[PDB]
């Protein structure tokens, strides 16, 4: 779960950002659904859910974790 | 209207979660768009909008309703 | 000229705007959300963190301390 | 599998059409993914696969069944 | 309806191609769904339906029109 | 381009099937757009294009290549 997510983050995470309870992950062109999917599958306790577009993922942080702390965690697995 | 919505939540709502102003609903694979659409057509005053993925819907709550209160409402409709 | 294209497309495709918290919620005609959302990305506004589109609706994430209501009124006035 | 499919065709199938090995199914807005996935889970021997947009499903007929034969089959099931 | 389709093909159609009863239209990424919807709404007599990816559209030709024929016609509307 | 596609098919391709000028490829849920962009970026001479659903890809074969031939080729690259 977590090791698959980690590898794919290393492959596919271009950048991260945050606002409030939200991390925003940028990926290459066809890649966001695929990444989002590995995140969901990892089922992180600090994560409520994810929604992907083509090249963007919204990851919803579980309180009290913030979007910034979620995004920092994702950075440090890449 | 709200009728179809309540009937679909009965059939399709697997689980709820929340964070901040967001309710995150989970459905069977391939059902999230269809349920999201029903929730839009109901046009509930406490919902601003929804975004569906394949089995996840992010519901944005209208202030002052929280994601938790929103999740609590979808869950008691079935 | 990313902003001008965004401005042109808001004029054409934006049906309604709304908000909650750090989120602006934009509505478009069916099939148009993804196209407008990418024009908004392309424009790289200082106060926008990112966007996610469905079929007819866009979530636009405001950069703190800009709020979703602020982003919404700004999109609204570009219509 | 096939009960669920046939029930959903009853609710959601608005119209059919065909060309060659292809059946085109129309649904109400937001209904096509849900219907498409019911069809997939039913695993019909005459179906090769499906792709859904918002209100349109492309069903690929297994040779020698035509798109017209596949479309006629889907209609008589409503 | 057809005018909007014509105007959009002029802005969004990058290239055209075909195979059998199929026209394949290419767009910029993020623009396929929007174009397909405009094609759909124009309801051309020789088009059975469309399905959009991200930057590609499958247009289904109504027999006896071919994909090459459709693609020619779309091509000359740019 | 082709080497990346070849790596991805080994990881993501679950089954191949076909009908007429179409190869139908199945991946795990959430992997189809990712594999489909890699197929596109390989630009194979015999492929007109691809459209991805959630776990299904339609690959359009270039006349006179058939979908069965494309499918058998993709199958042997796992």
């Amino acid at each position: 779960g977590t090791d698959r997510m980690a590898r794919l983050l290393g492959e596919l995470l271009v950048s991260t950002d945050d606002s409030g309870n939200l991390a925003v992950l940028r990926t290459p062109p066809g890649a966001a659904h695929y990444l989002a999917s590995a995140i969901d599958r990892a089922a992180l306790p600090q994560v409520v859910g994810t929604i992907a577009g083509d090249d963007t993922i919204l990851v919803v942080a579980r309180e009290p974790t913030t979007g910034a702390q979620l995004a920092g965690m994702f950075e440090n697995l890449r």
